[PDB]
């Protein structure tokens, strides 16, 4: 099964970061979410009740990104991946990629980040 | 076999959407189509009759995207995937990705959408 | 083995095309080439003689793209893939993607094209 | 395991190159690094000590890119891949892609380069 | 007075062109329209009746761009500039820029075109 | 005097619009602000007290963009221009450009909008 | 009179440059040409004979850019500006901007260059 | 006289900023420099000695951007504008634009900054 629902380039301004000054000033976090969900039924029925609504998924990402400040991007992605899977049974697997295009790193780069893939148990 | 014919960034203005106001105002839908087709013969013969003409494929996508308003992107992709496979035997598999870069979701994101992969039976 | 040498976004102005007017006016063709080549030796020795020089590969693509006008993109890719493999033994496999970002198709799209993968026998 | 930490679009100005004039004038080198690292622990603990800090990884890439001039991009990638793996046990595999968007090649292209994948033994 | 209403990056697929083959195959035309209109009243009243509605202006551009095939971009811009001014008194001046990003010119360029500025008499 | 302080590409999600459905669903509004302010003193003294702090200016734009829903972009720009000038004496003139890159207009365009220039009396 | 005909983002690979190694290896030169030409007649008549054909202008730029190697960008622009004006009476003024997005300068920048404006005497 | 020499998109990582944490972590500063310089002589002679070499100008910007940390962007631009004019007589006027695409401002914007124009006395 290779069907997916996606949310790309989601951006939030938070204060997460392993550096004290990071959490003090904050920055923009770019988030990419890809869910593994069978869309044949919804494709045939045309009923949003037979799929996973993205608007709702965006709410879950937002609430986590713009919530309490944590240290690692790994923790935010793990909280997002765990939150989506717990709420949606149709999501067989969740993949979260978070990017800090402007971290406290003296250099020239397009961005840094992490990406995790979490199956729905 | 890893050969493919593709149509990327196709854009249509339609009125599909699970919200009444969506179908009232409409928006731009971005569509990506990738077909699994062996191109050795056409590669050797140079005869467009030995491959699948994209211009025609674009017609099938257009007619569906700019046709009656449905509810889900899943339904549009399913109608496109089913329509291409029914018409072309050389297409061993069809993959449709539809993106709503500007849905009724209060946030900042590059876009949301779905992607399905349908084999040709 | 997942090492590769690549040439991306190569652009040539040619007159290939299944339409008579296409070959009359011409257009820009964008080409992407990816070769499967083991780079450990060259990585250790630092000797360009232990790898496949891209400058030369670009010559082979250019000569084919800016050569006689054929009909299908499939034929150009097949001529490129066959030409690279015949000349380089270190290339275990060749992948050619050609894009016509502006074909004779009345619509809005980022481009259309094909992609082939040819192993080196 | 599909988790990864990444550094994209890193750019350095060096004098590497198989041509004498290349090393004389120099140019910009774009580098992409992707590490295979399990992030569950760090995802649960939120402790940067349970993951691989990118800032440090960027230091290793920088020191190599802006260090002595070598001949091949293959040598730089091999030195980077070998250096990251030797220092971090949590990195199960390292992938380095280096791009010369402006080499001594008379043509129009977005760039040329190589990419290697090195497992951590 | 430096207030303006604008429509940028409007794109239409037409068959205009000084070459017979151009009008046969067609291409995409990008259009930029900038109108000189005092927006204080509308800025104070908030009444769309005190300004020039862009949706309507887009209709006038569309009808002309996707209408009969002419020869010069100069003629299309002149027809657009003359049509907007005749219909709207609040438009003190009209500026039309049309771009053919892909004309029958064997070369590499971002595009070619013209731009005219027509006062409303 | 040609000195300026600027805020470019500011984006807010609001519900302004001359159409009932517009205000119901909302959309993203892109805002560009350019202030005419002499920066010699601040350039010599290095004292943020001798210039106009952008962070504060962004607050004024935000509060207006994400405030009550009005009808015209002209009204939002007029409220922004009037609000900045009233608060800052050093701003000799304010210029506001607002863009609706995705309005209720069935077509292909990069965006539509307005731009006003208001001197500080 | 504010009418203009333009050629943007023209790119040529040449060997011009004040450094010996520059002329040895070469690089891409980006050229922007803007001509001041009254387009009312051509706008009314629709006769390409009443305007300045860009295809021809592109030929003049190309022949100069891809011709003998000079030292300064100033010399190339001066040769282009002088060549266009000498050939076309309808061009009341010529403006040439040349950019070296990748010169022999150790740093990070989008590009460097010059721009000249030459009236037609 | 409308001739100019330019340096666009220059980027440096510094620690300037009115906030203590800003100077602690640092960020990327984008700089645009435009000099008013007559290029006819250099255009005729082709002698780099008859113009202002950009490589040198880039050195002056770099040394200032990557030098001691100041508070305001206004101070950096004023130091750059004053430094260029003092060293080059042919520069009749200097214009410096500095952008902080990622300041300590909780929002979504492409960037903020200032721009000054300083004549050479
Ligand atoms: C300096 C702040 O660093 C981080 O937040 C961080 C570093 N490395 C990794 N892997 N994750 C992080 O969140
Ligand atoms: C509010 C409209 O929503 C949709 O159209 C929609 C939502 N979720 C999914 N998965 N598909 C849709 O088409
Ligand atoms: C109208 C010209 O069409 C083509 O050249 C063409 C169409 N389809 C495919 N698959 N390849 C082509 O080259
Ligand atoms: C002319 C310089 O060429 C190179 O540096 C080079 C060429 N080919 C490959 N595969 N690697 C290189 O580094
Ligand atoms: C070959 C087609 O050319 C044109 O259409 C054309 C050329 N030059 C100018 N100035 N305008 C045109 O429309
Ligand atoms: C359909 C909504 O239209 C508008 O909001 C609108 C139209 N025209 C102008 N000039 N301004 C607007 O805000
Ligand atoms: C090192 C090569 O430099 C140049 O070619 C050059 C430098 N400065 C100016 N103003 N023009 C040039 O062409
Ligand atoms: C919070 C840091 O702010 C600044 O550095 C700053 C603010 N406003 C202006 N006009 N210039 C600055 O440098």
């Amino acid at each position: 099964m290779q069907d997916t629902i996606f949310l790309k380039g989601m951006r939030f301004y938070g204060y997460h970061g392993a550096l004290s000054a990071e959490n003090e000033i904050g920055q923009i976090f770019k988030v990419d979410v890809t869910l593994k969900v069978d869309l044949s039924e919804a494709g045939r029925t045309d009923n949003v009740i037979d799929t996973v609504h993205y608007g709702e998924v965006f709410e879950e990402v937002k609430s986590i990104m713009e919530g309490k400040a944590v240290n690692l991007l790994e923790h935010l992605a793990e909280r997002i991946a765990n939150r989506i899977n717990s709420q949606y049974n149709r999501v067989m697997e969740t993949k979260v990629r978070i990017t800090k295009e402007n971290p406290p790193i003296p250099g020239h780069y397009d961005g840094v980040g992490i990406e995790i893939v979490r199956e729905n148990k």
